[PDB]
């Protein structure tokens, strides 16, 4: 089994320097370009996705749409799950980062961001940046939908989908492509490579560059992961 | 029940004067502008799709992705089927429309183009323009895939999908959207409105402008189909 | 690819000499033994279905349950379609088979029964033996559901499902098992073996005996089909 | 939203005094009569399941088939999942309950039987009573498949399936039926009503009697649950 992870490029809120989380934000004109290059890299490097897996957040869906259109594989099957979404930023969704830093000071700020298990305070259910009762999640248990998260909490809800659903295609000899987000992807990678809780903060997965994993019958790396553009990734 | 039909905008072969059919040709820069106009019409005119259905051809898949991006509904479930594909053009796929009109003459040219029962000649299986063995059809009974088609044949392979798959969603209370091709879409309209075998040749579906059908429980129009741009429709 | 066909044993109506059709009649007590017998036959000859398809008619669903029980493959995926159903017997549904011979006469009786393309008279909509409005067909285009059917009509409706859905498991290397009826199963064997409209009336598929086919990449037979009990099948 | 839970009855191992768990043991002649009574109970008390969910252990599947046969809804769509499976007993699987009590003693025996979070010793992978590699689970991440469990662990792996899959049908207005096991069914009950980690051991779900739940938008009980045979459940 071969798996391919693709992290989306920058969003319209990344540009405005706002915390995103689950807020459905569009890809910036810049991020739309990294997607094309991700697709160009798939075709070029001869990595051919048999099935596609995305989150319910537009930016990642778009990235897949663009990338698969340069790769000549727009036709492949597509499943979307909330469990592949980004780490919900809680109360911090739609709040200036630079302003957050001032109001919270450098320690607390860094915790909420590069901390493994400390979630931002939860967001108010009535806030303009609350996706509580959002149409795209109406067939899911309302009680499982988070109002704030941490990388650890992201991994918890991601695994069940991976184990059941994604594993199915991998174990069926299908090359799976996941177009996800920063937290959810490092989450998948922490699990796969057995990275401990402390060391995960050090992992960075760049944007618009496919990460490829070749797994054994037990879904454990047969060899070390590799990007289709090592140069661009090490920079 | 509610149904939205969207004919993909222009393609890369509209300027080449080549009969396309099943060849997986892409949208042009103009096709893409049209896709986004469809999406804007969906949002502007308040038509909110719950589920999406596309053919296995990139030009409609591209149109769907673009329109939905504009309508903020990029998240909805998406299913694809070859039974929504364009009318296969047999040996005519990849050939100059104007050169072909000089070889077969006007009458034969119109029959190959707008006849209900008469299909083009079977394409050679080794022709560089044959979709035989195409990976995107490798989990389909090989013996059913066409080598030429007519609107009659198209309608035949399209109905089973509409009958089981698409109707389940309409009878489940969903607003279904179909991003397809001109022939297959006219094929469906014929079925829905009971258009005669003689009268169907003259119907035309505007590219990039959504046709909405308000169906009853028997999947029959409860009122006449309306385009989201009625003035531009006709 | 390996396909396995299992024709269900007699119903309670077959017992009372009545034309069944789409009427949801239950398997008779002999039919239950014929079912069990069928399962004990899949296990013995080493035919292991990875997936199962059935009709919406309880008599065939029931045949699979019992057969798969004795076979130890109760866990496999199960999909069911009206397209795999028996031929809708029209007005003849719920009528004594012997009173129909007297009422119509030989040629016409042998017509509505063994003809390839001439279907029985359509059954009245308010008749008790009418499947119109039936809950198990409520998510299917109302307009496609028959009110009478011929063998020709049956293959036309059955073929789409076999081409799209069933063909997917075969082509995926999975061993398929289909629990259907007389007409639907023969209509499919006709398709497979190229039997002409003329020579089809002549073919009979014995009940409770698994007919296995060894197909190739084009879904066309490699070697001649064979029952698991050649003697009882030829009896 | 209406959910009906059904516990499967007597297995071939009730007379054997053996730890079952994930071994694929089948019903006994009585187990089958209890499944018929459940079916007759469904039909009689007018509760019509629109769709079915079951574990991957034969004893519950049989129950479901027999039950639906009597109820007349044999046709309904059926879904299966390892996440509805019984609690795994680990090394104890296939071992005599009495000989086990001699090896560990009362306290440690009750702990392995009635506690909420102290699971049994991990079953060796080369034990003939180990479900490792069984075909029914070949398309599941090998890593997540248990080598022993507790009710606490059952609830952790069961939940994801309920949340995404089962609740989908529930939130779609369908009447759902789960034919599972004692641990898995009680596991779901502890979650549905808010039963404490220590009060759950005091909950007993009767074999063969369908337990109905009338839920609300949040999948929390609107009114208290009710068996289709109140007197028999007590
Ligand atoms: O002129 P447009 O409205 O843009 O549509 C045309 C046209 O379709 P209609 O005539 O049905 O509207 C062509 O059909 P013919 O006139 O040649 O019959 C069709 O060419 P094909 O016959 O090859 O389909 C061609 O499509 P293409 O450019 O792919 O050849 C193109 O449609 P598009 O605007 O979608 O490209
Ligand atoms: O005593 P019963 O009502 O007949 O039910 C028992 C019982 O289950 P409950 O205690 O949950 O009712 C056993 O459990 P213990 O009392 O011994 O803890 C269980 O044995 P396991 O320990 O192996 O689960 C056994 O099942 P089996 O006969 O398969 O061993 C059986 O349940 P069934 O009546 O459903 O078989």
């Amino acid at each position: 089994p071969k798996l391919v992870l693709v992290r989306h490029g920058q969003s319209e809120w990344n540009e405005k320097n706002l915390f995103t989380g689950w807020v459905d934000v569009k890809l910036s004109a810049k991020g739309q370009q990294e997607a094309a290059r991700a697709g160009e890299l798939l075709k070029e490097k001869k990595v051919y996705p048999d099935v596609l897996y995305t989150s319910k957040l537009s930016r990642a869906i778009q990235t897949a749409n663009i990338a698969l259109e340069k790769a000549d594989r727009l036709w492949i099957p597509v499943n979307r799950s909330w469990r592949l979404n980004e780490r919900h930023y809680g109360d911090l969704q739609g709040k200036d980062k630079a302003e957050t830093l001032k109001k919270f000071g450098e320690e607390k700020f860094n915790t909420y961001r590069r901390s493994f298990d400390v979630p931002p305070p939860p967001i108010d259910a009535s806030s303009p940046f609350s996706q509580k009762g959002d149409e795209r999640y109406k067939y899911v248990d309302p009680n499982v939908l988070p109002e704030t998260e941490s990388l650890a909490l992201v991994i918890d809800r991601l695994l069940p989908y991976w184990q059941d659903v994604i594993a199915k295609d991998l174990l069926s000899g299908k090359t799976v492509m996941i177009a996800a987000h920063g937290n959810s992807l490092r989450g998948l990678v922490k699990h796969l490579e057995g990275i401990s809780d402390a060391d995960i903060a050090k992992l960075n997965i760049p944007t618009g560059i496919p990460l490829v994993f070749e797994l054994d019958e037990n879904l454990k790396p047969s060899k070390p992961s590799y990007y289709l553009d090592p140069e661009a990734a090490a920079a």
